[PDB]
């Protein structure tokens, strides 16, 4: 995915799939197919977090 979004809050991964975030950082939306977790890229990591979250830059 080439879409952007603003971490809303940090997040620590709570399970293999997830992936960290802090608040402030701008991630590469992956996936946002699920209504609760999208994939996203943090730097260049991959994984998982709560849709709720993350805000689209569009």
């Amino acid at each position: 995915g080439k879409e952007l979004v603003l971490a809303l809050y940090d997040y620590q991964e709570k399970s293999p799939r997830e992936v960290t975030m802090k608040k402030g950082d701008i991630l590469t939306l992956l996936n946002s197919t699920n209504k609760d977790w999208w994939k996203v890229e943090v730097n260049d990591r991959q994984g998982y977090v709560p849709a709720a979250y993350v805000k689209k830059l569009d």
